[PDB]
């Protein structure tokens, strides 16, 4: 993987070039307001440690904040996904695995309507890395999912209950 974070828009400024996961920036630059990805699928946190609002990024260019959907110009710790082989997950009606239930491998840009059941409300990732964004089209706040249990919104570090869509988190080769 590799990131490279710049402290003004279109790529301007002081940069710092990254390659493996790093709990504070802070170090590196105070702003940060364009990013270019070459390689690798990353979450960016507003805090250190991995706290706080996270965003994902793709392979490409980011010439705003706005581009990975942000709130400011502070971003404070990155982690660079992991890859996986594969990628599964179970979706619930219910909390605690209640209620109907799918399991998929692919993305899912609506939540509430692309299945037979519009409430959702646990998910259980057995595979893979993904993302949960708040609403459909991959919108709004994000979560990113490693495989474990997710019996409650609590467990996935939101506050709220509401969920949209899905999408793996996926790289080339």
């Amino acid at each position: 993987g590799k990131i490279t974070f710049y402290e003004d828009r279109g790529f301007q400024g002081r940069h710092y070039e990254c390659s493996s996961d790093h709990s504070n920036l802070q170090p590196y630059f105070s702003r940060c307001n364009s990013i270019r990805v070459d390689s690798g699928c990353w979450m960016i946190y507003e805090q250190p440690n991995f706290q706080g609002p996270q965003y994902f990024l793709r392979r490409g260019d980011y010439p705003d904040y706005q581009q990975w959907m942000g709130l400011n110009d502070s971003i404070r710790s990155c982690r660079l996904i992991p890859h996986t082989s594969s990628h599964r997950l179970r979706i619930y009606e219910r909390e605690d695995y209640r209620g109907q239930m799918v399991e998929i491998t692919e993305d899912c840009s609506s939540l509430h309507e692309r299945f037979h059941f519009s409430e959702i409300h646990s998910f259980h990732v057995l595979e893979g890395w993904w993302v949960l964004y708040e609403m459909p089209n991959y919108r709004g706040r994000q979560y990113l999912l490693r495989p474990g249990d997710y019996r409650r919104y609590h467990e996935w570090g939101a506050v709220d209950a509401r969920v949209g869509s899905l999408r793996r988190a996926v790289d080339f080769y």
